[PDB]
């Protein structure tokens, strides 16, 4: 068991792999005429775990026209079958394949195991097999005879266009539940993997086509990212974004499309399918489990270095409780594999994260409205170190409490008890995908809950904030017969 | 009956109503101040059925304001008063108010009186109803104890910003459900009505009152459609655009709409929730019932001067069909508010009369056209244009596919054994609806495949004339866990 | 594990608790004004583990206040909060405090621990969790539009009145389930707990109230029985009474408030929610597996001294198998912590109820219609300690096979084999909780299941007879809307 | 039709039909032992239209013996069978005996065509055929094996003991249900009908017994209120009370049962099913539409009397509205088995005549009264009480809270401001149904709540006029272990 892991990660640690383009179902490597990104360790940046081709213009054409031409054979092939191949990937990855996906998310990632296996083992499977279930669902449409005597069915269609899968590097699974939602209903899909997932994303490639995937139905064409998006939204077929990633990158990408969609190069509108996380929030009550709260709030901090789309990043104490919630808190973090280093829960993803954090951290120390309370450690020498980092802000709308920052910093806020439904109204005023309370009295936690509603899409009370869309890539169609002869 | 209905008619006959903007419960006038527009029957053109004020950009700022203060009161007040003003208002207008809203339709909007009644009583009311059935379906969320112990309930908050709603002129129904579907799930509207329709929408903003609607909830700012819709957009609060109506006016709101959010002025991503209509078909096989064919066309694209979304407005037949289609069918055309001998109905307005007369005028002198029947027009009493059918000798004549809005069709000939390369036809080259007429099973089916890109509604042996809640709210999820770290 | 309930039984035993009254969230000490009931321990009598402070009648009649003052925030919390209380009080008795709550029963009410197991920590949290589900399903009502026009809602109120809840020592579970249940439904209470599992009763007052319990939602006023009942049956207020316990006292309840129902006290008619349980009664044919019959009849009779509602205290037994039966189970008794004594399964809960099982030992020695065949042992000297006995009945119908005993008593009377049809019919014609049939034969087992109908509430085949009332708590209000105007 | 009820009208108008006990499904006459009461008409009371045997200590004796001896006969019977005893006694009703009924229930209880139809034909036929499909679903129920291994059934067995149905005069279909309800679920019945509807409940038992109904399930035994109730309570085996009726005879009835339980004479404790209405009230806001709420208040107030459990008997108005809502309604009453000019229909008895000339009378005389309209009266022919509407000056006085049960409204006027002020105090001060009038959502939000103790059912602008199978049955459960220690 440790023993096959172990295997596992010193085969992908003893040589690169050449991670290719694949392309209708052929894998395409660089040949001498296209770049070449070398994927590494971010435990261990000397570490290259993987060359990736990437690909030219003539490539991403060469992609949309692949989903093009197999896309009528894709959603001729019956729901079962389309199905089966998800299911049975979802097999091979939790079993045949499961040593070398846990290596390849552990290394090319940054995971140690417990977080690799919860991810491209247990969430991939997971969402294929959910996936798989609720579209079962949504295809068991009988006929019926209406009331007025005609004779209807109803059928879901795939988007006529093809769908552009952009995938982070946070989560193996993530790739997954990005190309297979499409995928299973019958649409098909050019797929731009993030630079630092590439091994274990191409992986998943590798395994889809084992488990029998039709060539050109998933297209696999890692590259600039610039360059390879731009050639994508070129085609007049683009139908579909699917994306999850940063505010930012989300924003260039809209843009884009909208640009495209004004002045008329598509043949339909394009639907757009974003999640971007954003600036997750922890409240304290007065009248919290301290110790319980303090646990919750360093899970859902620094769990994967605050990687997480779900990740808190602002934390707001009642003043009558900081020194307690904070001495905790501080005890715990100083008394506390792809590789590891001391000080370190993990490192950051790569050179570009590490530099912005460290300037949040060196800015931080000359801002007179900041002060650094914990932390504050960086190391690059072996590979992407960022400590576990908690400052402290003067006021509640200082920009610490709403730039995302995408590591393991927390900025608190602390607020006169009294002052508890003020600081609600104050979160209520001023956009998260997730919050949470921490709290024992009820009224105040039906006063957040409900003040709170439209400044969280997930609400969690007492708990970490870290804790349908298969509609979105289909249209109905109704067909209805009269029989009736006027 | 037709006593009331009558006595609505000469109520509105009469005189013109001054019909004023609502705004925060508030009826305000033209005050001399304001512009106006005169409402008037495109029967009977000369006569002015209402005066309808315009809003200022002052006003327009006031209504959204009015949206924003009424939205917590609104979507706090329970589900079932919320429905119980629509349903109210569903039964006042199917009683109380029956003969005037008729009247407001037939008069105002060109129909008579059946075209009225199924528009702005019954299909009304069916929106109301089943909107209501269908969102207390929705509310019905129990929480649940999950397997690892967490306790847990969803709810649906309606959009934090308000909903702009732009309602067409050619269905009363369609304004009712562009302002119901929102409002009643805790959304507040400002409602920008058609011109056309002024006195009908004015009408259907009083019965909602009366039915309880509380103030600034919805609020009926018509004016400058530009300079309106401008000021509208310009709010950082908007939430939706929620739009019935043409395909060059849907891209020019898509495109401010746009404008703005690239270039950040709106707090959230706004939702546009937009129906256009389209060219729709009817496709005729060699085994069709050409009798039941020919009389579904003429319903299809001719009722209501062709004025509705999914009007048909191009047709195929087969060539060894097609002489005893069209002779039928003209046979039947010939055999056939106020009204003018010639003609079904008027067409809403001069714009889209000359529209349509340049249409006609255009085709008698393309080679590649013929005026088979019609073409006829007259505008010295109300707007009229007849039936008028054109062959084209191309089936990607432009003729095949740019939409008229009004009574004309395109026809196109195909030889009997080409009836698959046509359907790829239909299927390689925008529509909302279309039928295919056919008794054979195989060619039914071809076809019901082939096209199914081709239209959202594919309608067999049947003219081509014959959720939307869920994209006004979104889910919030509460997650409480009970165990201690 | 076992070092922590060590640890417990040692707190609880090594020091008396003073037990207040918990009246609108505050704790009331005996304050040299109020009686002090020593709770001793039943196994050690000499041991006191709490020292229980009795409520005046001033103190019944603030309690009384308190619940109706804090009745119209409790009902006006939504369901999703009040809901949350009780699965949160049932997860800290399940974890944070299983053995302070195991210590406490086991101690107080002289279980054993898988006795204590069983009730306190399952039961208790099985009552919260499933009165949870119930009441979901019964609020999930939506509004409908009838056929003529109309458009209807119902909605289920709490009761207008109090509750009053008297509870019995034998089930801390119990306990739970008498306040849950009508607080649950938005119902606020006044609740006399057992004199004597005031330790364990208390303890799960406090983790309400952990659990964040609104004050004066429940009230706990331990205190003379015939004190504390008189007042607060003197209130006009008095909506119901949620009560399990022996028949005198319910019979006693009864009379008291018809009394003042009759003689218009009341602004309402109260309701009567009682459970009383009854001389239960086990039946062997003669095909029985005799073993198995054996055996089941020992747990049922004597677990827990008998002291459960539905424990069995009457047997009967076919003259061909008696001898076999008999000495079969004469064999396995004779061959058989918060205390024990050699010779004794448990003690009985005070010296009441000890005295009273001496007095139907030592009649049983002077009648000559009976004779006791196995044990009648008994001892004071240490602990409450009654042994199994056993004792043989010359007729059906003498007192002892209808005379409620609460204790490790069994009644026997043997029928000839043929005549199984005629004593069938005698249970028939002379109430139980429940009753069991041991046999092989369906035809037999088909005859006393429809015969025995209306003489048990649950029926058993093969089973020991040891093994909707959220809607007794709540009135329906229909509401309709026309909207026709005539 | 109408000749057809006119012949069933003159048959029991011609002379006195004699009305025996049903004992056993046995005819009981008086055979000079046994006392009578002539049930009267109503509107012509000089006309005796039943003379009805009056049960003996020892008939009722007989009649409890009876319903003890089918007892086990009956539950065994399949419930598919003693549902179409019900069903076919529907139907019959429904057909063969229409006339019949319709005359018996008009001409005995003083109800016109329209209000006999309702009740007698239609809302009793609904009560059998809803009970039998409520049960239906009841009494489904299959066998599982649990998670444990046991397997499991349960089942619905009747009360142990004997059901007393004690029914008014004043719905045929309240008699039906009040017997039908227990019968159906396999008990059985001593039923004493009102002396004032023994006609129709004749009528009833004579069905029932055509329909099927076998001998002693159901025991019609008429007689004087106090020994008949007094000598069933004796009995041991008394099971449960079936009861609708006037508070005062309830309260007495649950006196007598509650002395029998504490004194110890019942094997079991017997259920108590009692409906007894109230001062049903009608509040009418502000904004209400007057003309509706006029017509609702006429209508639940005044039909039948106001001898209804749910009849309205108390109106709250608002200062501003009142004027105008009270001369519409006294100029709506103005412009309106037997009859007399100037009343809709008499009061059942010569009590209740003589108990409302007192209320009536008492009025005048209390300052803080005034006979608005009415209180006219007239016994020389029938029973004759006109409508009545009498202003309170305090909303305490006790004609706001006591039962008159007969066509009187006493009605308190709130300064509009106070409107809140009111439903307080409709919540501080036993109805079984209310109802507000009005249009504004915020304002029926505000009483619906806080008048949600105040009555059981409560309606929004419609008059207060607009499970019971479980209270006679309980569940037993049978658990089957496999499993051998």
């Amino acid at each position: 068991d440790w023993d096959l892991l172990r295997a596992s990660l010193m085969k992908f640690k003893s040589s690169s792999l050449e991670v290719p383009l694949v392309i209708n179902g052929e894998r395409i490597y660089d040949n001498n005429e296209r770049a070449l990104f070398p994927q590494t360790n971010p435990a261990n940046h000397q570490q290259v775990l993987a060359n990736v081709t990437q690909a030219t213009e003539k490539d991403v054409m060469n992609a949309v026209k692949a989903a093009k031409d197999a896309k009528k054979d894709w959603y001729n092939l019956p729901f079962y079958d389309r199905s089966a191949i998800f299911l049975k990937a979802a097999d091979l990855i939790s079993t045949k394949y499961r040593y070398d996906m846990l290596a390849a998310t552990m290394l090319g990632q940054g995971k140690n195991v417990y977080q690799a296996e919860i991810d491209c083992i247990t969430e991939l499977s997971d969402f294929f097999r959910y996936y798989v279930k609720y579209a079962s669902d949504l295809y068991a449409q009988q006929p019926v005879e209406s009331a007025d005597g005609t004779w209807n069915k109803a059928e879901y269609r795939p988007l006529e266009g093809f769908v552009y899968a952009v995938s982070p590097f946070n989560f193996t699974a993530i790739a997954a539940n990005l190309i297979g939602a499409p995928a299973l209903m019958g649409n098909t899909v050019v797929w731009k993997p993030s630079q630092t997932a590439a091994l274990s994303n191409y992986l998943l490639m590798t395994v889809l086509e084992e488990a029998g995937l039709p060539k050109g139905v998933i297209n696999f064409i890692p590259g600039d990212p610039v360059q390879v998006t731009d050639q994508v939204l070129a085609d007049k077929d683009f139908g579909a974004l699917h994306f999850t990633g940063s505010t930012n990158v989300f924003k260039s990408l809209y843009g884009k499309i909208q640009s495209g969609v004004v002045e008329g190069k598509y043949r339909d509108y394009p639907r757009i399918i974003g999640e971007t996380g954003g600036k997750n929030f922890h409240l304290v009550h007065p009248s919290a489990n301290i110790s319980h709260a303090v646990l919750s709030t360093i899970r859902g901090t620094f769990e994967f270095q605050g990687q997480k789309c779900s990740a808190a990043s602002r934390l707001y104490l009642p003043e009558s409780k900081s020194e307690e919630f904070l001495s905790d808190m501080f005890g715990i973090l100083q008394s506390q594999s792809g590789g590891n280093l001391r000080g370190f829960m993990g490192p950051v993803i790569h050179e570009q994260s590490f530099d912005k954090l460290v300037k949040v951290i060196e800015d931080a120390k000359k801002d007179p409205e900041l002060e650094i309370l914990y932390g504050g450690q960086y190391d690059k020498s072996q590979g992407w170190f960022v400590g576990p980092t908690v400052i402290k802000a003067k006021r509640p709308d200082h920009p610490y409490m709403s730039t995302e920052f995408f590591g393991p910093i927390l900025t608190v806020y602390e607020y006169p008890d009294t002052e508890f439904n003020e600081i609600c109204d104050i979160i209520d005023n001023t956009y998260a995908l997730t919050g949470a309370i921490f709290a024992k009295d009820r009224k105040a936690i039906e006063y957040a809950d409900e003040k709170l509603k439209f400044s969280a899409g997930n609400f969690y009370i007492n708990d970490k904030c870290t804790g349908n869309i298969l509609s979105r890539f289909v249209s109905i169609r109704n067909t209805k017969e009269n029989f009736y002869e006027l």
